[PDB]
């Protein structure tokens, strides 16, 4: 019986916002664990610095980073103590940025980028104690154990359970606990990150590990809509939806949720709430086990910068293996594909961006290619965008093909993958036409 | 420089037909090799007998078989010699049918069914010599070596080359040679068959092995149409088309050609002609390397009684393997799939009928299932029909989705697989609505 609350960039971008969020945490006494991302802009600045920047640009970034932190600092009642700390963090960030300028790696990046959520959670506790509140700071790294895959580390569920009950539970009993999402620590103590947007994932993870009654995702939009409001102005809010529905929404482009948030949700039936931190009375969306009478079409999701890796065979093995093998190469290079389409011995692979914390993460390695290039002719098309329609029983229902492609006459559909799930129908279209399609569909579909 | 001609059931169903076909062979002196299927109805009768029938029904079948053969026999000039032989064949067919009534197997079936093309080719030579023609009978089994996969044996290309030049070439130099398609012999002398419609395949095979200038397919329809004339009355004939186009037409339902006919065609660039044996002046379709300015939509193909094997995971291995493995099971059971569609860890498999000479060939074995059932939840939907659209550059062209699904509003599209080939777009629909769909499409597409 403990609700876990999560606040994103915008929700803790500055003192005021941080306050709006602090209020919310104190509107419900069941909120015992808070999860914060770093303030808006921090992570991008930090990532640009882990790329290795020259003296000039480097200094600009470090200052943009220091400003944001002091905007908040200079508003506190007793800014002396945390100033020391911030200075260390800032100073350390500085030395790391100097190192990045000479050598860089996904591990250095995770370590430097981790600093954002560290500074944000330190300040938040201060904003909470400035109100006479028992609120203590906690380093998730003591609990969030992950593998050594830097940039997008994967959580060790068992480990996260023992630890959380041995170091985090007692702290929850005593009082309030503020910690950071997105980061973790590997076996040999090195810092890791779960991948962009990972703060959502962290919230669901600790919720499961602590047997919480619920998780609250506080963002900059009141709930989950029928599509990105930034693309469809006329986007309608969705008051309530179910796990797999949303699970697939996130997976195909519903940025509001990290594609891995709901895994723990489903595994422990921990409903998740989604609302605006700047307007908690507009009302958000609740994600739960199962709904009332689920529509046929809930929403549309867009996933940009997709890559289409089409594989034809140099005709040397039998399809059985030609495939069984092809899939045993991606098993080594551990390249996961959400969408595949075939035609005899021609297999078109739909590749999503990494979502890794480190920019330079390049999916198609030359080792891979030459291994595949000889085993079967390769093809790679870029600047393609995936469009997904999520609903229910689309496979055993009528009029789906006409309803979706009746408006797309003027476009080039490059790939259509449908039939594997009664919840979705996806397809590719050239990047530039991406949004106009989302609009056209949504229109004669939800409006 | 030798043209190879092939005649199907209807084309040698009876004396007259056999004659029509004999004429055609003598309208071109480059025709040195003729390939005959058994007379219409024979193979089905023979297959029903290899299933094991009781005394009564068995006797009816043997008589329907003897009648058809005597209809031709009783019209010859000197019917005495071949009568002896036919009697043996008939007698042997009889004893085999008696054995089938007690024990049955794909090997007994191939051996009994082989008898059809044996009787037809024996008579044809007689129809040719009744016209003072140097025409000799030849047993393809001496040359058509295949593996031991009875019901749908696979040709050993190398072996077929050495043999054909050592036993068949000399016979072609001397004069005319009549032999049988559809059948072969395995390593240990046992008789095999290439699978229903395999007589087309045989024609292409020997053409490649003998370095022929061409192959002529004589059927009961003047050329290759934009779709089965038996479904679309308004079906238009296609005067000329290219390998991959047609290759895919056959593969997805264009019965006029066995799905494996063009493999040798492509491998040796041996153009293939397709015309009616009852009307050689209506004109047929020529299949060659490449065309003029290939349409965007050539035709539609229907493949009935498809099975949709959808695989969801019991969530115990990582997608990489979950797939890499799934495909390494079908690699053992050697289950080939032309059409696959995925969605994360859910993979929907499109399964075609065996096309095997033996009816009882059941694709989904219980060994397989329980091996798959535990590794990942299974699903099986039957009575589904595949619809394919063949053309050119459908992937990098516009309006494809609207053009195809604009008419199918009233239907349930169950699977859409597209993007792997710039030549086709396929999809499933419940069996009963199959033809009405083919008609609706073809209409606002070719008419
Ligand atoms: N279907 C959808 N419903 C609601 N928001 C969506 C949807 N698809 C995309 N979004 C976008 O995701 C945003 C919230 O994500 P994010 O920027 O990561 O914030 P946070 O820091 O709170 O995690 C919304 O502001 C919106 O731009
Ligand atoms: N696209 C198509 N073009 C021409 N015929 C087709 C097509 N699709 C299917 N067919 C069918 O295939 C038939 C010929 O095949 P088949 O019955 O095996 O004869 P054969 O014994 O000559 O091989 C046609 O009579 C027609 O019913
Ligand atoms: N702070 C990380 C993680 C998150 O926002 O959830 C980022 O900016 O992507
Ligand atoms: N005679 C076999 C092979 C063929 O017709 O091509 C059958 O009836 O299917
Ligand atoms: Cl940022
Ligand atoms: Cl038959
Ligand atoms: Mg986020
Ligand atoms: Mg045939």
């Amino acid at each position: 019986e403990i609700v876990v609350s999560k606040f994103g960039g915008t929700s803790v971008a500055d003192f005021d916002a941080m306050n709006r969020s602090a209020d919310i945490v104190l509107s419900d006494a069941n909120v015992r664990l808070v999860v914060l991302s770093a303030s808006a802009g921090i992570t991008n600045l930090l990532v640009a610095l882990a790329e290795g920047l020259e003296p000039g640009e480097r200094f600009e970034k470090l200052d943009a980073i220091r400003n944001i932190q002091f905007a908040i600092l200079e508003r506190l009642r007793y800014p002396n103590v945390i100033r020391e700390e911030i200075e260390r963090l800032l100073e350390n960030i500085t030395v790391l940025a100097e190192a990045a300028a000479l050598a860089t790696s996904p591990a250095l990046t995770d370590e430097l980028v981790s600093h954002g959520e560290l500074m944000s959670t330190l300040l938040f506790v201060e904003i909470l104690r400035e109100r006479d509140v028992q609120a203590q700071w906690f380093d998730v790294r003591k609990v969030m154990r992950t593998n050594d895959r830097f940039g997008r580390a994967e959580p060790d569920i068992a480990a996260l359970a023992e630890l959380a009950a041995l170091q985090l539970l007692p702290r929850l009993n005593e009082g309030l606990v503020i910690t950071q999402g997105f980061i973790g620590s590997e076996n040999k103590g090195r810092t890791t990150t779960l991948g962009r947007g990972g703060s959502d994932y962290t919230a669901a993870l600790l919720a499961e590990a602590l047997h919480a009654s619920r998780v609250d995702i506080w963002t900059d939009v009141p709930g989950i809509y029928t599509t990105d409001p930034r693309v469809v102005s006329a986007a309608k809010r969705i008051d309530e939806i179910a796990f797999a529905e949303a699970a697939e929404m996130a997976t195909f482009g519903a940025k509001v949720l990290h594609p891995a948030t709901l895994l723990p949700a489903v595994r422990s039936d921990i409903p998740v709430f989604v609302g605006s931190s700047k307007d908690p009375r507009a009302g958000g969306t609740l994600v739960c086990n199962k709904t009332e009478n689920p529509p046929l079409f809930r929403a549309l999701a867009l996933r940009r910068n997709q890559t289409l890796l089409t594989l034809h065979s140099l005709n040397m093995l039998h399809s059985r293996g030609f495939l069984a093998e092809v899939f045993g190469i991606l098993a080594r290079h551990n390249i996961s594909v959400d969408l595949i389409t075939t035609s005899e011995v021609s297999v078109a692979l739909t590749l999503d961006t990494t979502g890794s914390t480190s920019t330079g993460d390049t999916l198609l390695t030359q080792s891979l290619l030459m291994e595949l290039s000889a085993l079967c002719r390769v093809e790679v098309e870029e600047g393609l965008a995936l469009v997904a329609l999520i609903g229910n029983d689309l496979s055993k229902a009528c009029g789906v093909g006409k309803e979706v492609f009746g408006v797309l006459e003027p476009f080039n559909i490059r790939m259509i993958c449908y039939g594997a799930s009664s919840h979705n129908l996806c397809f590719l279209v050239p990047g530039e036409d991406a949004e106009q399609v989302v609009q056209k569909l949504h229109s004669n579909l939800f409006e």
